């Protein structure tokens, strides 16, 4: 009743172009069998939302990649918000909302707004940029790392950590285990900064620390909580910014709208974050028997939810592989969904906003003049390098 596909969503192969094998998984069923790694899946947006409603029945504290924390040891403590589940992780939980919440976000967008201002002048004096390297890395290396509070020395361990991280979500393959190999300099250089002397006053980071006496974590939680920030905070919006640029450059009608209402910046920054999804997936574990789309799962069993196939669905979506920035964006699932929601989708749309509003403003096309490369990753869909001409408005 279940069919069985042998396609390996973490193959390079798929991560090059993944919309075919993603629409056969969609059309396969709305409940799949992957072969590969004797997991269950779920392609289509309304299993994907209904999934990720249910963290009673799929839980994360079994691990979101495709470990069970119940059979293997993590490869690093537990995140305290990723993987828990409540009530354990409401508390967590409710911090760094508040460490991220919209009163948090006044203080930092004239900062923020003005690097990304600065960054893109300073592009176009250039002309000729890698989008990826001096623009969707560059801007949130200028901000993020300073809006953490952390020091200087040693800033570029962050994109590998990142990168480690997001890799060891995926299974036992060849990008695993390499990352895996390399990660003891980073790991040694991010729990260190998690520790409160090494974070700036003000700071994201500090005001972890300082959510310490309230009676919702205790002083030996703040550094892991700190760790989830520099885990998800940075490389996340590295693939959303390269998203957004590499979408208006490919449709340069789009670019011409948004110039045309710069006030748009904020929702093609969203629609891009649904066409490209640079979050492209997460796994939950059965906690019981459970009927899902006809298919009865047993407990235990890994689930994998296809965020980036969920929204492309045409089931959902009209016109799915359109990027239009002006799309009724609301209720994709490229940041989550439910009780784990991005808790820092502010920081995402801003930095997404005001780089988009920075371009709208300030450049008139956007033209690639050079190879496209694409970046590999077990969990994040992104670019390795976009040479583009910037040519000022
Ligand atoms: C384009 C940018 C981003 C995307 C696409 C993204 C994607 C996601 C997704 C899909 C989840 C859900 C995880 C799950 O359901 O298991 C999530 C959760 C989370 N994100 Fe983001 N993220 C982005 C940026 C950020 C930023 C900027 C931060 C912090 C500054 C952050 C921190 C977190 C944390 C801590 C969680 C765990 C929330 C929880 O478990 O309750 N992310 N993110
Ligand atoms: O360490 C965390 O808590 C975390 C890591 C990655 C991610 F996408 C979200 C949260
Ligand atoms: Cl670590």
């Amino acid at each position: 009743t279940i069919p069985h596909l042998a396609i390996d969503p973490f193959s390079l192969d798929f991560f090059d172009d993944p919309y075919p094998d993603q629409q056969t998984l969609r059309d396969a069923g709305p409940v799949v069998y992957l072969d590969k790694w004797n997991v269950y899946g779920v392609a289509r947006y309304a299993e994907v939302h209904a999934v990720l409603n249910d963290p009673t029945t799929f839980c994360s504290s079994r691990g979101v990649g495709l470990s069970d924390f119940k059979k293997e040891k993590p490869w690093r403590p537990p995140s305290l918000i990723l993987e828990a589940d409540p009530p354990a992780h409401t508390r967590p939980r409710a911090v760094l909302s508040k460490v991220l919440s919209p009163a948090t976000m006044k203080t930092i967008r004239d900062g923020f707004a003005a690097a990304a201002d600065a960054k893109v002048d300073e592009l176009l004096q250039r002309g000729c940029i890698d989008a990826i390297a001096d623009l969707a890395e560059a801007y949130p290396l200028s901000v993020f790392p300073d809006a953490m509070g952390l020091k200087q020395e040693g800033r570029e361990h962050l994109l590998p950590y990142a990168g480690l991280v997001f890799n060891a979500f995926g299974p036992p393959n060849e990008l695993r285990q390499t990352a895996i190999e390399r990660s003891a300099p980073h790991q040694a250089y991010v729990n260190e900064q998690c520790q409160r002397p090494n974070l700036a006053p003000g700071g994201f980071g500090a005001c972890i620390h300082a959510f310490t006496d309230t009676g919702e974590i205790t002083p030996d939680e703040a550094p892991l909580l700190v760790r989830s920030l520099l885990s998800a905070g940075l490389d996340t919006t590295v693939n959303g910014i390269g998203a957004a640029v590499y979408c208006l450059a490919r449709f340069p009608g789009e670019l011409q709208r948004l110039r045309s209402d710069p006030t748009l910046a904020r929702n093609a920054f969203e629609e891009a974050v649904r066409f490209e999804s640079p979050v492209q997936t997460f796994f939950r574990t059965t906690t019981r028997e459970v009927e899902l789309g006809g298919a009865v799962i047993g407990e235990g069993e890994k689930v994998l939810m296809f965020l980036g196939s969920a929204n492309r669905d045409p089931r959902r979506w009209s016109d799915p592989d359109l990027y239009d920035i002006t799309r009724k964006t609301s209720g994709h699932v490229g940041f989550g969904s439910g009780v784990h929601m991005c808790v820092g989708q502010l920081v995402a749309r801003l930095e997404g906003e005001v780089m988009l509003s920075a371009l709208a403003r300030k450049v008139a096309a956007i033209d690639i003049d050079g190879p496209v490369k694409r970046r590999f990753n077990n969990t994040l869909r992104g670019l390795e390098s976009l040479p583009v001409k910037l040519t000022p408005a």
